[PDB]
Formats: C-alpha cells, structure tokens, sequence
C-alpha cells in the first residue's frame, strides 16, 4: 500500500495514494492524515514492504526502481555501508570521513578468492572479480571508476591498486600516487584534492598471475591553473607542499617565501591544509597574511606539511635520488619566479614594453633556477622575431611569460609520469588489469577548451558504456534466445563526428587555424558554423535559453547539444589552448639551458592538443574494447564535503544522469555469468562414468545442476550456454571450479543423484 512519491529535496517521500485524476495521483504523506499533494502517475513508485531492511544487492529488491534504489543506498549509507551492488556493478557513496578498518590488511586478505556476494559489497570484491576473470579467461580487464567531481573516483582507484598489489604481488605502484597528485591535483570549489588530469593505471601480470610492473597513461593536464586561479581555489599542490614543508636550506636555495609573494599563487587561496599539530611544524616565514588571519584550511585527507614529508618518502621508496628531487623542485621554483616577472608600457604609442624595475630580482632568480642568461630571458619575453626583432605590447609579454610557464610545467609533469613508469617497468607481461579514473561531463557559467576536451572524451566513453552494457550484452541474450526485454539507446556518433571527423571535425578546423599566418579564435568559430550549418548538434550562442549567452556573438562561441545537456563554449583562447608547443624563440632559449635536466625536458612551432588527445583516447578505447569491463559508480552525497549528510535529490540526479536508473530492469532481468554447455561437459568428461559421458553436453549440465539443488531462480539455458542470474555468482563459481578433487566430488554427487 505505501508508495514513493516526489519530494523536492529528498528525491522521494513515503505516502499513500488517496485519489486518481487525469495524469495525476493524489498522495497523502505518511502519518499526515488530511494533508495531500499531487504527483504525476509516472513519478509514483511501489515501495518495499519492509522500510527498515537493507539489501547488499539492489537486484534483491522486490520492486527495483529509482525510488527503492535511492532508499536502499540511503539506509546503508546511514550505517556507514557505502558500498552496494546492482548485480556486478558497484555503487560507492562518498563517506567524507575514514570508516575504521574497512581498508585494513586483514580486510584485504578476507576478500581474496571469494565469489561476489559471499562477502559484503566492497571495492576489493570488484578488484578480486577482475583478477579472477583475468586468470580464468586469460583476458586483460578494465575497471572504470566514474562519477562527479569529489564523488570518490581517485580514492576508489587507489583502493583497487592497493588491493591488487598487496594480494597478488611478490609497493611502488601504490607509492607513485603521492608524486602524481603533488604535480597534477589541486584544490577546486568541488574537491580539495581534485584530479586536474585523467589517468589509466595498468597493473601487469606474468603467466602465473603475479604482479610484474605497471604503466600509467595521463591525459589533459589543466594548463590554465598554472598561472591563475579563482579566489577559493589553488594551483597544483606541489607549490604549497614545497612552501609549507621545505627545509630552510631548500627554501633559501630556491628563494621561496609565503605563497602571497607569488603572482602564480596569490589570486587563489594562499592558505595551507593543516591541523593543530601540523600547523606548529610549518615555520612562521611560510605563512601568508590570510593564513595568519583566517587560520588553516581543513580536510580529513590533505595536509600540506605532512604531504610534503610523505611525498619525499614516496620519492625515496620509488628510487628517485636526492639529486632528481632537487631538480624537480628547481623547475617548480623557476616557474614561480617566472610568474613574478612584470612588464610596463614603453613607446610614445605604448607599442612596446619593459620589465618593471621591481621585477629585477624575479628575473635573476628565474634565470638562475632555469639555467638561463638573464638578458636572453628578458629579450625573449619583451620582443618577437619575424632578422627583424620588434617590441611586444604588455599584454603580449604577459602571454609569452605565461606560455613559457605552462609549457615548462606541462613538460615537467610528462617527465614525472615517465619517471614513475620507469620505477615499475617490465620487459614482458601476459595480461593486465587497468583502472580508469577520468572526469566526466561537466559545465559551468563559462566553458572553454578544457571543458570541450573533457566533454568530447565523455561522448566517446558514453558510447563505449552503451556498446558494452546495452548493445553487446543484449545481442548475446538475443542470439541465445533468452527473451530479455530490450533496453534501447540513441547512438551519439553524430556528436562524436562533429568534434573529431577528419578535415570537417571541430578539432581539424581548429588545427587549420593554428597553421594560418595570423590565427584568430573568431575566424575559427565562423569556419565551424559555416561548415556545420546543417548539423543538429551545433548552434550559435544566441539560440540558448539562458540570459548569460544573450551577449555572445556568433564568432565568439558555439553550443554543442550533448545528450547530457547543451553546453555553450566560449571560443576565446581556443587557438592558444590548442597549441602544446612554445614559439621558436622561447623553445630555443629553453633548449639551450645550462642545466642538463632543463634541456632533457625538451629533448611555425605547433603541436595540436586536440589531436594529441584524440590519438591517446583512441588508444585507451582500443584497450577498453579488447578487455573485460567492470564498473564502479561513485556518488557524491552533498555539495558541502560533509559526512552523514545524504542529499536525496542530488543523489537521485546522479543515479539518473549516470544511466544507472535506465538499466535497472536490464541488470535485474539479466544474466551476468555464463559458460557454454561444451566447455562444461569437456571439463567434467574425464571424471565421468559411461552413464554420464553418454549424455549430450546440455543434458549433462541439466543433471549436474539438478543434482546440486539449483533451479530456474538460479539459471536459464540458452541455445549454446547456461546463464546464471544476479546474486548467483557463488553457485556459478562452484560449477566452474576446475580442481580435480572438486570435479571428482561433483561427479560423485551426480552419480548418487542419478541412481
Ligand atoms: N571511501 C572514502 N573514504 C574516505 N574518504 C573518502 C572516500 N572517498 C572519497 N573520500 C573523500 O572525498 C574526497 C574526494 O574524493 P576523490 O576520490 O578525490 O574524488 P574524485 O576523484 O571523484 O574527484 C577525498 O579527498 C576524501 O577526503
Ligand atoms: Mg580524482
């Protein structure tokens, strides 16, 4: 009798239907006799009879729908059970605090070799199932960890890596994380430890299924962050870890000071993450005036001083020598000092510029740290070669300085990722388990090239999700004659082609612009609109429903009609953001550095960022399409980074946008485990007496399952394979186990049953 009906902030609320009208149901909220509200018929769902129970697999619910799924994960979350299955897919709700012992070495050991469902839902069980599938099927595997910014993708990715290396090893793969996060993570409004690059981490195994090494692929490091941030955000953690934690000897060698002293840090938040203890370990000369007034930033995970110490320990553990450590820090400090080089107008018509007299020290420190001559650096930032050496305007000098900073830092990040790969190499491997941790679809008031690339990535990955979860799965069910109700989808190749098609795609049109004598963002934007006037996925910014886009000219942006939502991209800076290469004069200044480390970072100048990413993404998709896939859907419970605060409407929105709601019936009515009658019969054959061997493979399988007490609630026979339903992984694993004693025992049971 009680049903779930909409609620503005909780998503759904309990009530009883008291009336029906055209396209409406009248709902009486539970225990509020007399009070009523209207709800659309299609927005009212049946509720589970027992409101207090919780199930480990949502497929176990009598009435699985968006409302009962939300309630089940809510009840579990209230009891610190953050992990729940939907058959073999895992839902992980971010707790925003450390739940005691759930990631301990004892917990890790408890998950080893256990069938899904034998143990409580956990990220370790997804990792173990991928390992078991890898070993049994002799097929590499991918674990895709998805969700909103701050949902827990990076934390769950780290739990998977720790589980696999601790269980199936003979520590560097785990130890590499603090190093990569130092250079590629930063505080954003949505996450204090936001990943500003995407990654695919592979753990490689030998023929005995033991760890031999790893490989990290990195994507789209955010360059804009290097030079300026929003007042509540920070630059990359490394800058603050260095300022908070460096010894006075290092501070002096690098000419470091409190973060408020650097243009590249001082528009963002200049405070450190610290607690009462670590704040006393940070020296007074590292603290900005805002830190001394407002106090430290608080986080349960991050600690700038503590993290610097842990990073140095990680560097030692991985084999990074003390010399390489200082080489990395010198580049980081060189980029900070570069940012302090300021310019002033020069010329009777302000056509040129000069370094401000106050910037003399910054020029000196920067040149010293980057191994450059002060004069060549000053000249390269204030003039342009076209031979002919002409003055730059102040705005152009600021751009040249910032371009050099962004390129040096991005090359340093490429160096760090490569150095980490060199710490766990392998000459050969039989298979791998790869973990994908990349940002999904996102949009803000202002969307630029960074959002354009991430949303393009999302179109391609969404297509992979559709092809694997819906297309391939249902084609198997249909071919096998299973009669599973079909879930349809609309393919997005038209959106992918708009962005990436050769010659006509937006990325190619943008590259065309970078190669022109006088590149222009406006010329690029007009070329897109002119080429794609008939494309239903593209529109001018004036077509938008929002007031913020009313002033955007046709050549100043474009709208992409992604199925996830229409996004208006402002095209200013698309041409500059699309170039990974430095101008020839800055490139030569940096390639000719006195410092070997600097020359080694760099060992018409144009490298397409868009097409570099397209090639990388295609290599990633080649790997995903050729491996088995497991999915973890991370959920962010609130926008306040707080524990025990479940925002039902926000969580419901994520469950809907992720596509999880659209597949609930397909997963519940699906068959995640299967084997052919032939492979089963062939495995048992040698143990069979004649009476069993004489049976056709399908008939032997039927006798085996009946003897073991299995029924239609556990399995269904297809044309060539047996299929096991959700919540039947343990039963399937028993049938599949190839140990001679185990096979002989099951045959003994079948022989006894048959009599
Ligand atoms: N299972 C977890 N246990 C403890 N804290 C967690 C857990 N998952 C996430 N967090 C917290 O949430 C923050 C954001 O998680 P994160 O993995 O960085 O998000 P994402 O990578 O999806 O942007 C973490 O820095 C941490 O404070
Ligand atoms: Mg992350």
């Amino acid at each position: 009798k009680p049903v779930w009906a909409p609620h503005p902030t909780d998503g759904f609320q309990v009530g009883n239907i008291v009336d029906i009208g055209p396209d409406s149901l009248t709902i009486e909220p539970l225990n509020q006799k007399g009070k009523t509200f209207l709800a659309l018929i299609n927005q009212v769902f049946p509720a589970e009879e027992d409101s207090k129970k919780d199930v480990e697999d949502n497929c176990s619910l009598m009435y699985l729908n968006e409302a009962t799924l939300l309630h089940n994960i809510k009840v579990r979350y209230s009891k610190d059970r953050i992990y729940t299955y939907v058959a073999n897919i895992l839902i992980a709700v971010n707790p925003y605090f450390d739940i005691p012992k759930i990631y301990s070495s004892e917990t890790i050991k408890s998950y080893q070799g256990k069938s899904l469902g034998t143990m409580p839902p956990h990220v370790f069980a997804i990792a173990d199932k991928a390992f078991r599938d890898m070993k049994v099927l002799k097929l590499s595997q991918s674990i895709i960890v998805s969700g909103e910014s701050g949902a827990g993708k990076t934390e769950n990715t780290k739990f998977v890596l720790r589980y696999l290396t601790e269980s199936y090893g003979t520590d560097r793969i785990v130890e590499a994380n603090p190093l990569l996060e130092a250079f590629g993570n930063a505080k954003t409004v949505r996450n204090n430890n936001s990943s500003r690059f995407g990654k695919f981490v592979e753990i490689h195994f030998n023929e005995k299924s033991s760890v031999v090494g790893g490989f990290v692929s990195h994507y789209l490091l955010e360059k804009s962050r290097i030079c300026v941030q929003g007042k509540e955000e920070r630059n990359y953690h490394i800058f603050y870890r260095l300022c908070a934690g460096a010894s006075e000897d290092i501070r002096e060698r690098l000419h470091l000071s409190s973060p408020d002293n650097f243009r590249y840090l001082n528009r963002g938040c200049t405070r450190y993450f610290a607690n009462k203890e670590t704040d006393k370990q940070i020296l007074q000369n590292r603290k900005s005036p805002e830190y001394l007034k407002a106090g430290s930033l608080k986080d349960p995970l991050l600690d700038d001083h503590g993290d610097f110490i842990r990073m140095c320990t990680a560097m030692k553990k991985i084999g990074l020598d003390d010399e390489e450590k200082l080489d990395l820090f010198r580049v980081v400090a060189g980029v900070l000092h570069l940012g302090n080089i300021d310019f002033e107008e020069a010329g009777s018509t302000s056509g040129g510029c000069n370094l401000k007299n106050k910037s003399t020290q910054a020029l000196e420190y920067c040149a010293e740290l980057l191994g450059l001559d002060q004069d060549d650096l000053r000249v390269s930032l204030t003039t342009r070669v076209m031979v002919i050496k002409v003055p730059l305007k102040v705005e152009q000098a600021n751009n040249a300085r910032d371009a050099l900073a962004k390129t040096v830092y991005s090359h340093l990040f490429d160096h760090v990722v490569n150095r980490v790969n060199q710490c766990f190499p392998f000459e050969t491997s039989s298979y791998f388990i790869g973990v994908l941790d990349i940002a999904g679809f996102e949009y803000f008031e202002h969307n630029s090239f960074e959002q354009f690339c991430i949303n393009y990535c999302n179109e391609k990955l969404q297509q992979f999700f559709n092809e694997r979860i819906l297309k391939e799965e249902q084609e198997l069910y249909q071919k096998e004659g299973l009669g599973v109700n079909e879930v349809h989808y609309v393919d997005n190749q038209d959106c992918i082609d708009l962005i990436e098609a050769r010659l006509v795609g937006i990325l190619d049109i943008l590259d065309e612009e970078n190669r022109l004598p006088q590149p222009s963002d406006q010329h690029f934007t007009s070329a897109v609109h002119q080429k794609h006037k008939d494309h239903f996925r593209l529109s001018i910014p004036r077509k938008s429903k929002l007031a913020i886009h009313r002033n955007i000219r046709d050549d100043e942006g474009f709208i992409i009609r992604h199925f996830a939502g229409a996004v208006c991209y402002e095209t200013t800076q698309f041409v500059e953001k699309n170039n990974d290469a430095l101008h020839m004069s800055l490139e030569s200044l940096i390639c000719e550095s006195r410092d070997k480390f600097i020359r080694e970072l760099f060992e018409l100048s144009f490298i397409s960022v868009g097409n570099k990413f397209k090639t990388q993404l295609n290599l990633l998709l080649d790997k995903l399409r050729s491996t088995g896939a497991s999915f973890i859907r991370c959920i962010k419970p609130n926008l306040k980074m707080t524990s025990h605060h479940f925002e039902g409407a926000q969580i419901l929105s994520q469950l809907q946008c992720s596509g999880m709601v659209s597949v609930l019936d397909l997963m519940q009515g699906g068959f995640p485990s299967r084997a052919s009658f032939h492979e089963l019969y062939n495995m048992y054959k040698k143990y069979m007496p004649d009476k069993l061997a004489r049976l056709d493979p399908r008939l032997f399988c039927k006798a085996l399952f009946k003897a073991l007490g299995l029924n239609e609630i556990d399995y269904k026979f297809g044309l060539t394979k047996v299929f096991f339903r959700p919540g039947k992984f343990a039963e399937f694993d028993q049938i599949m186990k190839s140990d001679p004693d185990h096979l002989a025992e099951l045959v003994k049971r079948v022989n006894h049953w048959l009599i």
